[PDB]
Order: structure tokens, then sequence, then C-alpha cells
């Protein structure tokens, strides 16, 4: 029994009250207030669509994927990675791809900066499709269940299917579930072929061990799994912290 699955076991156990104040205890947070308001009232932009520009962003800065010509996002959901992405110099179209539906996010439509190379297609679901050629592939997809079983079963059925977009290109994608141990075997795998590391978003909460494989950096996966679920273990032991508060993205507008 691995570090996460004990991890998981808890939070299994924990009341409704208990698991909202453990989720974001001492993570990092974007204030969206003003963003929700604006979207609430139509308005197209400057805005993110989700906290997922945000989360996004922190990888870019940190130079752990690099968006460049071509760029796929599976499972935009709203878009918040196709806006993001559309505003970076070196990227020149953006294809968001996601299963909308009952379910499930539809694309929001924005004019921030950089939209004109945007085009998010919903009824997608990617397991269906065929890889198409791209610089820079991202995917966040991965539901959370309270079974490990099936978060194994998911997070194993994405890492096979962006295998084939992976051309020597740069990448971030989501591992929902990267401590059950075959889904190490993968990782393990991926790395040897495509390098990359796994690395922990502190944007992410604490109600997920997700992680995510970004295409510059190395290191030891095993290590920085086991690093996670320390962390997430250690954060049951004490009273809520509350976040670290920073400032959202600010998208732009206008054409690239
Ligand atoms: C965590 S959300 C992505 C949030 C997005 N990165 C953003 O910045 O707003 C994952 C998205 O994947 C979508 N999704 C889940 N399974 C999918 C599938 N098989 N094919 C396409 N999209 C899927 C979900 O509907 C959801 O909108």
């Amino acid at each position: 029994e691995t570090l996460g699955e004990k991890w998981k076991k808890k939070l299994n156990q924990l009341s409704r009250k208990e698991f909202d104040l453990y989720k974001k205890s001492g993570i990092t947070e974007v204030d969206r207030t003003e963003a929700k308001e604006g979207l609430k009232r139509g308005e197209t932009t400057h805005h993110a669509v989700s906290r997922g520009s945000a989360k996004l962003q922190w990888f870019v800065e940190r130079n752990m994927v690099i968006p460049e010509g071509r760029v796929i996002d599976l499972g935009c959901g709203r878009g918040g990675w196709s806006y993001y992405c559309a505003g970076l110099k070196k990227v020149t179209e953006v294809r968001g791809y996601t299963k909308g539906g009952p379910g499930h996010e539809e694309p929001v439509p924005m004019s921030t900066y950089g939209w004109n190379i945007v085009k998010l297609m919903s009824g997608k679901d990617v397991f269906y499709l065929p890889p198409e050629k791209c610089d820079t592939l991202l995917c966040d997809i991965g539901e959370s269940s309270p079974s490990p079983t099936v978060e194994e079963s998911r997070t194993i059925r994405v890492l096979k299917m962006v295998e084939p977009w992976l051309k020597n290109n740069q990448f971030c994608i989501k591992v929902l579930n990267p401590y059950m141990p075959t889904v190490i075997e993968h990782l393990e795998r991926l790395q040897r072929k495509h390098g990359g590391m796994l690395v922990r978003n502190p944007l992410s909460r604490n109600s997920t061990h997700e992680m995510y494989w970004i295409s510059n950096g190395t290191g030891n996966i095993v290590s920085s799994v086991n690093m996670v679920s320390r962390l997430l273990l250690n954060r049951f032991t004490m009273t809520h912290r509350r976040p670290t508060i920073e400032k959202d993205v600010d998208l732009g507008a206008g054409t690239r």
C-alpha cells in the first residue's frame, strides 16, 4: 500500500465539513472575485474563463512547458488553457477539444488577446480522436473518483491516449492519480522515451493528488510522487491554514 493510497483512505473518511476545510488548507489560489463578477455580466475581455489560465501560467512562467506553434488543448472545458496560450508570442494556433454536454463544461467564447488563433470544439471525446500534427500538446483530463482503482484506469487511459500526439513536442499532461504502482510503471516508460518530469502545481487542491507531466525538466518520478503524498498527509494533521491568495491573470484584448 502506497503513501498515496493511505492519503486516499483518509480523504474518503472525512466529513463534508472536514473535507471542505482540508481541500484548500495551505494551498495557493487566485482571487476569482473580479473575473466571476465580470463573466456574470457577459464581459469578453481581460477575464480568464476558469482558474485553469492561472494554473497553466504557473508552469509556463517557470519554463516547464513553453507553448509554441500549433497548440492542441485536450479537454479544454471552458477554455482556460487555450485562451492563455493564445497570448503567448511563440504560439501560432490553438485547437481545443472537449466533451461538453451533460457533464461537462462547454467552451466559453472570449475576445481576450490572441482569440483569433483559437478554435474550441465541444462534442469531442478525445478517446476517439485521431492524433493531429502539433508543436505543443496539452491535456487536462482526469475525473476524480473515491475509488483509486477507477482513477488508475482513467489515468492509464489518458497516458496511452496522449502518446501518439507526442512528436518530440512541448507538452503538459495532467496525471490524475500518479501514485498507483501501475501508473508509475507507465510514467517511467514514457519518461525514458519522451523525457520531461512530473510536477505538483501549488494551485492544486489538497483533495486531488494530481501532478503534471511537463516536457522541460528531469528528475525521479517516484521521489516526486512520494513527496506529494507526504505533503498531503501532513496537511491532515493541523487546523486549516488559509490559502495563499494571489492575483488572477489578465488575459488582454485584441488580435494576434
Ligand atoms: C479539468 S477540466 C479542464 C479545465 C481547462 N484546462 C481550463 O483551463 O478551463 C477537464 C475537462 O475535460 C473534459 N473531458 C473529460 N473527459 C473528456 C473526454 N474523454 N474527451 C474530451 N473532454 C473530456 C471535461 O468535460 C472538462 O471540461
